[PDB]
């Protein structure tokens, strides 16, 4: 079907979609957390910043995205059409943990969604130090996939700052209004099979953090131990997807109260609806949950997962929003949360997200999603899988998460290396 473009209608109210609705509830204490935003915060190192070319850069990528000049408001998300241009704050610190309570404070802000912009981006300039970019992003407007496009052409455009790109012919809005957006029959029919979240060791009941506080690790397996690793998947009929997805519930078995768990998966991947689909921004979240059922052997094991995987990727048109749902009415519980997410930007061609060479250098992130207890993350760059894990620290026991953060490094490193544990 050709794609439908409403450009009269551009800066109409429109619908939120099913993510974007959670994501604002998830701001009011819930039934597996507290209230808290969906923001994405990072602190770039810049050597000799020039805030003029950062500033037309930034606003540039303003202009060209109806997205970050998106509201949400009385219940609807809404695209401004003029919005004031963003002139960047700029802090003189004159020691690097001046900038530590600089960055401290703008990581855990709050972004209104009602007001625009929903988003920050200031600087920081420290004597005799690269200046500090603190940008803060919202998932509720700007998907993981989104958020990778808008940083690399932030990169490049600081870089290439005389370079104009022509702007785009689809948007995000017109994208949630074509017609294509026994599933349902599909899921209902296995909600018996479908076991709770991993029953993690808590040192406190997660409704009684009042105000949930993420932290991050991060970790890398390199070039050669992740194309070898990805060779060794398929050699045994597995995606890298699943490989590493089975590695993880490994890991998380060996700590829950029952081996057998449910993991809420977040997946970026866009209905091919327009030829430039895949360079907008917007929320194209899709939720699926995936169950591990571990067995005799590993390989059993992740063979099973690869399964599941594949079947229920064919029926993602009925969200894991929905299943959850229908979970809680089979089970006459008020709900069945899956607070333990895994979420891959594997397969989007963002090769080279965050080159080591960047002008702008990543030094240190967090990321919040309501409701979510421990999200993994993974991407690949320059040849290397980058994973990390957003946690809310407060609620697991204290060296609980950096100890199965460190099993899972070492086994990953390790099924890379030793053919032994592949049966
Ligand atoms: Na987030």
């Amino acid at each position: 079907q050709p794609f439908v473009h409403s450009p009269e209608d551009r800066y109409q109210p429109f619908a939120l979609t099913d993510v974007q609705q959670a994501y604002l509830v998830g701001r009011q204490p819930g039934f597996a957390l507290g209230g808290v935003g969906s923001h994405f915060f990072v602190e770039f190192e810049i050597a000799d910043l020039d805030l003029t070319r950062l500033e037309t850069v930034w606003n540039r990528l303003i202009a060209r995205h109806d997205m970050l000049r998106a509201i949400v408001r009385d219940g609807q998300q809404q695209v401004l059409e003029q919005t004031p241009p963003w002139v960047i704050p700029a802090h003189t610190l004159h020691t690097p943990e001046e900038a530590l309570r600089v960055r401290e404070k703008l990581a855990h802000q709050v972004l209104n969604p009602e007001v625009w912009p929903v988003f920050d981006l200031q600087v920081g300039y420290v004597d005799g130090m690269p200046a500090r970019l603190w940008l803060c992003l919202d998932n509720l407007l700007l998907d993981g996939l989104s958020m990778q496009i808008l940083l690399a052409e932030l990169e490049h455009g600081y870089r290439y700052p005389q370079q104009l790109l022509p702007p785009l012919p689809v948007t995000f809005r017109d994208y949630l209004q074509q017609p294509s957006l026994d599933s349902l029959a599909w899921w209902q029919a296995q909600l018996d099979d479908i076991p709770p979240a991993p029953a993690l060791p808590l040192r406190c009941l997660p409704q009684e953090v009042e105000t949930p506080r993420f932290a991050r690790l991060n970790g890398a397996l390199d070039s050669t131990r992740w194309h070898r690793l990805k060779k060794r998947a398929a050699d045994a009929h597995l995606t890298p997807s699943a490989v590493l997805l089975s590695v993880w519930s490994t890991v998380l078995s060996a700590w829950s109260a029952q081996p057998e768990f449910t993991l809420n998966l977040t997946l970026f991947d866009r209905r091919p609806l327009h030829p430039q689909i895949n360079q907008i921004l917007g929320d194209f979240t899709s939720l699926m949950l995936l169950s591990w059922h571990p067995g005799e052997s590993w390989l059993h094991s992740a063979q099973s997962l690869q399964q599941r995987l594949s079947q229920n990727l064919n029926h993602r048109d009925v969200s894991a929003i929905r299943v959850m749902r229908q979970l809680a009415q089979r089970q006459n519980v008020p709900a069945v949360p899956m607070p333990v997410v895994f979420t891959s930007a594997l397969g989007f061609e963002q090769d080279n997200f965050l080159a080591r060479r960047n002008l702008l250098k990543p030094v240190w992130g967090i990321s919040q999603t309501p409701q979510v207890w421990l999200d993994h993350q993974i991407y690949e760059s320059e040849g290397e899988l980058r994973f990390n894990w957003d946690f809310v620290a407060a609620l697991f026991p204290a060296g609980q998460v950096e100890r199965q953060f460190e099993q899972y490094c070492a086994l990953l490193n390790r099924m890379a290396e030793d053919e032994s544990g592949w049966q």
